[PDB]
């Protein structure tokens, strides 16, 4: 009850994929108070938040949070996957690119396509 | 520093008396959603958490935020306390503080005592 606009699952995978190349190069925050936080801060570049979160009361905020400071923010599926992501074997319910690295200019493209997905 | 879970209760009591008048001649806010966009938005004088809300993870980043965003708040033992207070048939979770129209002397007292509980 906190998914408000479907993400297509090939843009969740691109989104996913991203992430875990930001690593090496950038920075990434993990899990959800660090992710308010960066949120909060104005640092989060794209925020993620996976739609199997156990209980779902705990990222419920993050959404309306991310609209209210204009932060980009996209679904994905499973929380295994987030975790994995971010480089770990346990699952991860939501993470927040700080530092893109190298990856500026995919980051940017895929936050346009956020964007323009109908919300 | 600050020992949420210790305010004492006479305080506690002082503040839910101070939310239900405040109700009358100011502005507050009664969920928890309206809740955070005011603290996200400097705009709440005094955050209010119900400490048997279930489940709890409903409002975690709440302390979270007001700590960050230098807005008092203060937890409340029963959520029913809090309901009453704010004048909800069901069970409140959090609420807030935006104008205390007339009540400029009890709320400026209640935040100063709430302060002292710090550093
Ligand atoms: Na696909
Ligand atoms: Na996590
Ligand atoms: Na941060
Ligand atoms: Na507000
Ligand atoms: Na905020």
């Amino acid at each position: 009850s906190y998914v408000r606009f479907e993400v297509p699952e090939d843009m969740q995978n691109e989104a996913l994929s991203l992430l875990e190349k930001v690593r090496e190069s950038g920075k990434v925050k993990k899990g959800t108070n660090s992710t308010t936080l960066a949120v909060s801060r104005g640092l989060a570049k794209l925020v993620y938040i996976a739609e199997d979160v156990d209980p779902p009361e705990i990222v419920a905020h993050l959404p309306l949070l991310c609209e209210e400071k204009n932060v980009p923010y996209i679904y994905v599926k499973s929380k295994n996957d987030l975790g994995r992501a971010v480089g770990r074997v346990y699952p991860g319910a939501s993470a927040a690119i700080i530092n893109e690295g190298e990856l500026r200019k995919e980051l940017g493209s895929l936050v346009e396509k956020i964007k323009g997905l109908q919300k």
